[PDB]
Order: structure tokens, then sequence, then C-alpha cells
């Protein structure tokens, strides 16, 4: 049920071990509702962080720095709750930012709004059962 949906999420690699860690935390009485807030504090940062880089990145004159420091925040709370394709991602836009690389930092950017709007999906299911 749930339990086939967090094997699927670890098994097509949505989330890592430490994810794993995170929800024995739900799974044992003593720390409630823990993980439900983590997880939403992801779900609401990660799709404000986009939303924002989104915008940057259609500047007339693109402000590299603050990407940058916008997906280093995306990065932190992606691997807070092992989100590990979007930490990924997140970290590619480095050599990205260097350059100065519009081009390659909108790719990136749908690279990650695609993996997010993907891991929250499952993560919001995940959720709706646990209620």
């Amino acid at each position: 049920q749930l339990n086939a949906l967090l094997s699927s999420m670890f098994a097509s690699g949505l989330v890592d071990e430490q994810f794993q860690q995170l929800q024995m935390l739900q799974e044992d009485g003593g720390t409630p509702g823990f993980v439900a807030e983590v997880v939403t504090l992801f779900c609401d940062d990660a799709d404000r962080i986009i939303s924002e880089l989104a915008a940057l990145l259609d500047q007339p004159i693109v402000d590299f720095d603050k990407v940058d420091a916008y997906v280093h925040q995306l990065k932190g709370s992606s691997a807070s709750v092992g989100a590990q394709k979007v930490k990924f991602t997140c970290m590619q836009f480095r050599q990205l930012c260097q350059d100065k690389n519009r081009d390659g930092c909108i790719m990136a950017l749908a690279v990650v709004r695609n993996e997010f709007y993907d891991l929250r999906n499952k993560f919001q299911t995940m959720l709706q059962l646990e209620q």
C-alpha cells in the first residue's frame, strides 16, 4: 500500500537512505508530525525556489550569483529529505553559473522542475495515505 509506494520511491531512486532514516522516525510513535513537517517544508521551499529561479533566468541581465545562492538553498532542502536526483541536479549549476550559461541553467532548471514535480506527487500521496 504505503509500503509499496515507499519501495517504489527507493527502487526508482527518487529518495535515497537518508529518507529511510526519516521514515523510520514516522513509523515509531514518538515524534509526531516531524516527518510531515520536514517533507511539507521541502515541497514549499522547493516550489518557491524554482519559481524564483525561473523569474531570475528570464531577466534581461541574469544575476548568476543569486541563481547560485537559490540553487544552493534548493540543494540543502532536497538534501534534508534525501531527494537525491534533485540534489544531484542542483550540483550541476555550478559550472553553469561559473560560465554564465543561461541556456544551461534553463535546461537544468527544467530537469530539476520535472524531478521535483515527480517526487512531490509521491510525497503527497505518501502523506495522504498516512492521514
